């Protein structure tokens, strides 16, 4: 239409690689935070961002296991520059209409002030690595210009992604949106051995959905808008409006809005991670004609590392979308082999559309995310994918003695929290139905009793563990909506997901009136791709997730959290400690 | 047929050639043992194995007669580390009917957690070398993480085929298994004046054949799994079971099962060791009609 940016008119970039490991381990990498022009798109004016040394995404990191490596976080962000992200809260549209977070542009409100005002205010979080909480990017500790954070990375990890990003307290859903992110991998013998594709066949694509303000007669005009809807205009509890987090509808792919990428017909490697704020990507393989495309692509790794068998993902009715939470990574060869001269594109799939259609009212107006254009050539990839990838993997069991955590998550209008969805730390009971009282009938048809003891960051500390234990922890979400939750330092391994009924819940007392049910005629199959080791796991709800991990390797306070950011700004955080056993004797 | 390996997927490799020949004899070849993953073959995972100099099997030593050498066996292998080789023994199974030892995986049993608790610990000896008792590999003297043995070799012996591997009391049947085997050519003046094919056309063939773990739906998990079969449950005299040799069902060549060789019309020499923990291989070349290749071998 007019004003309408065309796909797939930019080549895809990659952030320059950086290799920081040296003899000389006292020599640290400075990463410095600089304000910089981005062409998101052809058809737009140059964007202000800041980026990790100047670059949006930041620069791909890449280490071997083991390589001891400092990194110098340095804030160059001169005072007074402009802060890159213009805020609003827009009202509620007419109903069945598509929301306002489909649109660019502030509709008439006038950008938030106090965002305006912010000045640069960094700390950087190596999301996944094992490392101790001086270096894992505290986010009361974030830095102005001139200063620094200095983070030690032992890189004692098998192969993986992660992904490093901004973490600023209460400001990360800013700080990230202005370019503050990019990715991580390491590497070591094991995925050698498998002769993955590389060099210009390993692609980190780094997506993020943005939307963009407009000038006065509707003219698109680069800046980044961090747009969101209020869905409560004055809270009981509070004065203030209640607003969604943040959705908008272009599509980046490395800094790039909807850009193509040539490959030849062969195997490729694709190390995804969704950096946006809160966006679900629901991606699908699609061809000229919109049909998806099955026997393409095999999802190899996860959050932290290989998994144990390769998973296709054919867009069939056992994997009909790749659902991507933001936070988590997806190690993904696909198979160009069959496909020379033809283009394909990656779409982010509506609930009301078929893979390819618009569906504005979904939430997803412009399903393009990028284009392959696949060179024929006349090679011949003989890569071989074997039925099991890794002989490392060793599946987590519940026969391994524990602790046990029990974290609710509760719907937005719970008593006492101001509008806002919430973690609730549990403690079980041995004044019935009672605020912040939590009854739950589990599957062998008995009931246990639960109290609140902890609903918001601040709260004094619930979970302090000794290093090299195991904890079960459940993730209970009592609300219809999903909750990718991430817990720092550790990999986890998903044990069980259950379906519940949760209306015995009563959002005015913040209690059960009567219990939480577990519901054994809805099985939830757990999903075929999170049976390796993962560190951000959704959560959908009414439902409870059953994860598994050794809190290993390194000491120290760190968090866990809910990974939409403006949630995660909002309260929706915890610490927890990790301490030795012998210093535990301590208290 | 499903969950079988294709046999000639992959090319046959050789061991990097180590050269530890120098003017100061003072100066030993450091031989790091490290754990390693290697790739057995393209249908399978990675294999975790441990491997002298990383390498599996360990480099090609090459030394001429009379060339004074000093080699310094270092235990590299970090402290819990991973056991690399899975320890079964199974009930025979009906008479008959092929042994357990022939098929993959543990059937019921349970690892053996005797075996899963070795630390690294190693001793090496030079199979054939003529040297003294001090340099041979003594199998109590195996050493521990950060620990070496020291060996001198003197070499004063005839142009010959050696090999080196893991001696260490009472595990050597392990160790050797988890990837501690090389071998070592000894050359002089006599073997050089028959002109014998030299460079690309010498291959050492190390071959050792393995057993393989399984996951439980049965698909072969590439790991190292010693499996033996009971032949008496409890012995009259002692408490325990009496067991079989080792013997598996995949063949190894140079840490490859079942590779393939490319090479021209002409004449190879092919340096051949069994490197096996007791298999004996024998062994026929065979046409595209299985039938065997009179006039084309020779044993020099
Ligand atoms: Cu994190
Ligand atoms: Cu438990
Ligand atoms: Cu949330
Ligand atoms: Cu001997």
């Amino acid at each position: 239409a007019p004003g309408e940016l065309t796909p797939f008119a930019a080549p895809l970039t990659v952030p320059p690689v950086l290799r920081p490991a040296s003899d000389e381990v006292t020599r640290e990498t400075e990463i410095a935070l600089r304000p910089t022009w981005v062409r998101l798109h052809p058809q737009l004016p140059p964007t202000l961002m800041w980026g990790y040394d100047g670059q949006v995404p930041g620069p791909t990191i890449e280490v071997r296991r083991g390589q001891r490596v400092r990194i110098a976080w340095t804030n160059r962000i001169p005072k007074g520059s402009e802060y890159p992200v213009t805020s609003v809260e827009v009202p509620l549209g007419p109903p069945g209409t598509p929301a306002p977070n489909t649109e660019p542009g502030r509709g008439g409100v006038e950008p938030n002030k106090d965002v305006a005002a912010l000045p640069a205010w960094s700390v950087t979080h190596l999301h996944g690595a094992q490392t101790g909480g001086g270096n894992d990017g505290w986010a009361d500790n974030a830095v102005g210009f001139g200063d620094a954070q200095l983070s030690e990375y032992p890189n004692d990890h098998q192969a993986t992604q992660w992904w490093y990003h901004d973490h600023a307290m209460n400001i990360t859903r800013w700080n990230v949106m202005a370019g503050l992110y990019g990715t991580y991998l390491v590497r070591d013998d094991e995925e050698d051995a498998l002769g993955l594709p590389s060099g210009d066949r390993e692609i980190p694509l780094l997506i993020a959905d943005r939307n963009l303000d407009t000038d006065e007669d509707g003219r698109l005009n680069g800046r980044l808008l961090h747009k969101t809807v209020i869905v409560q205009q004055s809270n009981p509890e509070t004065g203030k409006p209640v607003s969604i987090p943040f959705f908008g509808p272009y599509t980046t792919v490395n800094g790039r809005i909807w850009p193509y990428a040539d490959v030849d017909d062969g195997w490729y490697r694709l190390r995804l991670v969704n950096a946006s704020n809160a966006r679900i990507y629901n991606l699908v393989l699609i061809d000229e004609d919109d049909r998806p495309v099955p026997g393409v692509v095999h999802q190899i790794g996860s959050d932290g590392g290989l998994l144990p068998r390769p998973v296709p993902v054919d867009f069939d009715d056992t994997l009909p979308v790749l659902s991507a939470a933001p936070a988590e990574r997806f190690d993904l060869l696909v198979d160009f082999r069959a496909l020379g001269g033809r283009r394909l594109r990656l779409v982010d799939k509506g609930p009301g559309a078929p893979a390819g259609t618009p569906d504005p009212l979904g939430g997803v107006r412009y399903p393009e995310v990028m284009e392959f254009r696949v060179r024929e050539t006349c090679e011949e990839d003989s890569f071989a994918l074997p039925e099991v990838l890794s002989g490392s993997f060793r599946r987590m069991s519940h026969d391994i003695p524990h602790g046990h955590r029990l974290i609710v998550l509760t719907p937005p209008g719970t008593k006492g929290s101001g509008g806002h969805p919430e973690i609730w730390e549990m403690a079980e009971v041995e004044q019935v139905p009672a605020e912040g009282v939590i009854q739950v009938t589990g599957a062998d048809g008995r009931t246990k009793t639960y109290r609140r003891t902890a609903r918001t960051f601040n709260d004094g500390l619930g979970f302090t563990i000794g290093e090299g234990t195991h904890e079960q922890w459940t993730f209970l979400n009592l609300s219809p909506i999903l909750h990718p939750m991430h817990i720092h330092l550790a990999d986890f391994q998903v044990l069980g997901r259950d379906a519940y009924d949760a209306s015995g819940f009563d959002l005015a007392l913040g209690g059960t009136r009567t219990p939480v049910r577990l519901d054994p005629d809805t099985p939830v199959p757990l999903a075929p791709n999170e049976l390796g080791h993962k560190d951000v796991f959704q959560v959908p709800g009414p439902q409870g997730l059953r994860v598994m991990g050794k809190f290993d390797g390194a000491y120290g306070r760190f968090m866990y959290h809910c990974h939409l950011l403006e949630h995660e700004d909002m309260g929706m955080m915890r610490p927890f400690v990790v301490m030795p056993p012998e210093a535990l004797k301590f208290d």
